DNA sequence: AAAAAAAAAAAAAAAAAAAAAAAAAAAAAAAAAAAACACGTGCCTGGAGACTAGGGAGTAATCCCCTTGGCGGTTAAAACGC
């Protein structure tokens, strides 16, 4: 469980991996959501500010 | 008048299609080491050549013994039938 908090943690997209649930019945939003996309911290938020 | 048990309010907690790259399994040919009937080689014991001389087999004559051939008399053996 250490280990599943800490991949949540860091990447809760991974396949074959239980996702986290959160309090409102979404997914996790970990830092790989926060820089991947392209309303991410890199597309959304460097490149287009 | 004081102690114990049940009921109800308050608080904490788990619950969509497409394409490139990589891993993997079945297969499959190529190439590098241990066996094994017959070939390579040297030795020798047996195969081969020559002379002697003799004794066992072939050849000639004879015969008589054994083998073959015929003719007749019941006749037991064979054949035929029910």
């Amino acid at each position: 469980m250490l280990q599943f908090h800490v991949a949540t943690l860091v990447d809760n997209d991974m396949p074959g991996m239980p996702r986290a649930m959160q309090k409102s019945g979404k997914p996790l939003k970990a830092i790989k959501a926060r820089l991947k996309g392209k309303e991410g911290r890199i597309r959304g938020n460097l490149m287009g500010k």
